[PDB]
């Protein structure tokens, strides 16, 4: 009864806000240069991944648990959500990321705060190289999300939340060495806003993840497992007036 | 057939006593300053999470496997358990934590004993900051618990025990840096009793987790996925006389 | 058609032999003092656990996947298997552990070989203190096994293999500091035969685990979730003549 | 309508190529000597394993998700796939490994490139010893794979993808110390071609993994769980003309 005007839509947008707040808080907080014991690569990798896995499990049934502007955009291109759901989700994700980083800023002691765990290019490498890396990291993540959340799947699914979570961990085990690992425009945007700190190569953390995810969406939803759908039904999905 | 008098209820209370004993024993025992090899952050975090994850799987069918007064009180507020089940569970949890911490004291060598892994603030974290952190830590946990044990769930659940387990691990990966990570007033209370060691900040490890869990319950059960029910049925739940 | 004469029984005894060989090989192999990169506590605990988890998944459907004399004896006392099945399994497990430890001895370089990762009591720990620890370590494991493999379970079980595996990992995260972590008489026995090195505290690695596992069986099968059966039926299980 | 010619087959070959590309990229990428933070044993092992778990979850429904010439050949021997499928999968796997290694070479900084994480025999290990290790490592993996993907299984399977994945992690926790851990001829071939360097022991990374997986297939499909097909049916599978 009008997609945008429903209580379900209000709960979904709020859930996207809340999930991204919690994600960023946990992600950045585990990555700070704590004097007591500097976090290791695997430590940070599992922290980010377990945050997504926990949040996917907890708030996934409310909104779909995107928690990531690149994932949301790819689902739009692959014809899975409406334009307006995409807009509100992305908006909620960026606001959530800012809040999460802001809350972290207010609780972290001064010796730990540092750069608030912003993404940083590895200066032994170039923009183009780093962007290719982020394209790959987000590509495998996206592909795993689409495969784990496809209601058509007949292969035993296991735990979608834990599979998706551990894909985030995988991305970090390589990506940290290149860019601090983004895979998520909101993860990069949040702390950059709170610390008023945008590096020249900030575009990498938007273009890489988005292109990676969208490529996975094209591959998955259009080449590997296409669906039925008339053109008018495809237009209806974009508008949010599709009756299945 | 009169809740408090049933064999089921007796087993439930025993299981909450036993689960907290084993949890606290393993948790604290993994976190001591073993001179042979000092436990790392990730190592401690996984021990706490796998303990909860193993105990959820093993004893959860008996009692619901709360293993945590903050969670028990949250489920009361959310109208899921009776007042008497709450009192007995909390009592069983506190006594169990003391038993586990006591058993550890009796087995651990002198060079490893230390302060028996009591909770303690970072020397640069204030009580106010610690408070907000514990709230967030227990909030994500409670939310993951309620989502993973909801009978109404249609989303593939995966493993609720391991999801809840890894959500605890998630908590520790940030929490240890602030308060040694509590998320659980019984976990804080057990070693504090055995060592007769209550820091001024001890209240944080009670209020922080309880408020965090209660907010998650209010959100989950009254805002996101309400049950409705008549006000006489709600009262019947509190008094232990509700029939489905 | 006669238990010991069935093809299924032969496959089962072989499976227990093979699983224990592979388990002990991976277990000990991961724990050698490799000079290029000394294995960390978490490294070893995960290896042991992932070994059991992988072998439960792969060979459990053939034999039950005990891979542990303590578990087998516990299932005998809990009236789940026959006496003759118990005898052959233990035999196969002990022989398997010698094979695995022997094979590792054959491939490992001497700069890493050391004691072939035999169990050893911590200097600062009495035999009796190690006794209580080994009891508890094996107790939580057995309890998790019985809960995860119970065909009466209505609770989402998730992955019994991974849950059981991670329980082994949990055991090592504390137990390594006390005894190198046994939980398994065959695991202690294997390298001790190959190295011809039996420590004074060797009985601990038998009594601790066996007592811990048996207590868990009594608790689970006779107190928490019993099955009321006639005396003659119980005797029929022991003799291997029972028909459900 | 002729196996090789179908749309499904074309996708399956591509999926194997893409899976091996991504696998090798992440695997080698996680293993480079990054001077800022040298990857730990457990760090590398989880990267490799989680790569397989993620790719098995994502692309397994498309191809069977072999990502490994040893597994593919084992499945041919075990009468599970056609000769033509085995040929194209192996070919696609090897081309994918080169592509993945090639892409890493293009993005990795000079200070971390090193040997591009080619497998390398331990100086203190003989070729014959490394041979036995690789046999055992791939044996346990193949066994886990066949048990987890058997549609005749009644025991709860849990997460096939993650069980297989963590089996790979298990392989590495022992294998890295001997050979850098191969378990997969493509994984060894890829960077060897790109770097134009083949070790004297390179055959071990082929023969070891292939023998181990084939033995596992003979044990699983002909000794433990046979299917009793007629000889004409077996020949039909080999030719890809089998109808169930
Ligand atoms: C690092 C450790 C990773 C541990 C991964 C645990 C894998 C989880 C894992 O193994 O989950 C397996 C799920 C599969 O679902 P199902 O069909 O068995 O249950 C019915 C199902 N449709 C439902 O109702 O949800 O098991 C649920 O209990």
């Amino acid at each position: 009864k009008k997609e945008v005007c429903s209580v379900a839509f209000l709960k979904a947008v709020f859930a996207e806000f809340l999930a991204t707040l919690i994600f960023v808080f946990f992600g950045l907080g585990s990555a700070l240069k704590w004097p007591s014991a500097l976090p290791t690569i695997l430590q940070i990798a599992l922290a980010f991944g377990l945050a997504i896995g926990t949040l996917a499990q907890a708030l996934g049934p409310v909104s779909g648990g995107h928690i990531n502007p690149a994932i949301t955009l790819a689902l739009l291109v692959g014809n899975q959500i409406s334009l307006l759901r995409a807009f509100f989700y992305v908006a909620a994700q960026l606001v959530g990321a800012i809040a999460g980083a802001g809350i972290l800023y207010g609780v972290a002691p001064l010796n730990a705060r540092g750069n608030l765990a912003v993404n940083a290019l590895n200066n032994n490498t170039t923009q183009g190289q780093a962007m290719v890396v982020e394209l790959i990291l987000t590509f495998q993540l996206a592909l795993c999300i689409f495969a784990s959340t496809d209601s058509r799947r007949t292969e035993p699914v296991g735990s979608p939340a834990l599979s998706i979570g551990l894909s985030v961990t995988l991305g970090h085990l390589v990506g940290i060495y290149f860019t601090g690992c983004s895979m998520n425009p909101a993860r990069s945007f949040g702390p950059a806003v709170v610390m008023n700190r945008f590096s020249p190569a900030h575009w990498v953390f938007w273009v890489g993840p988005i292109v990676g995810a969208v490529l996975a969406a094209i591959l998955y939803f259009y080449l590997l497992f296409p669906n039925s759908l008339s053109l008018s039904e495809r237009v209806a999905i974009i508008k949010g007036t599709y009756e299945p």
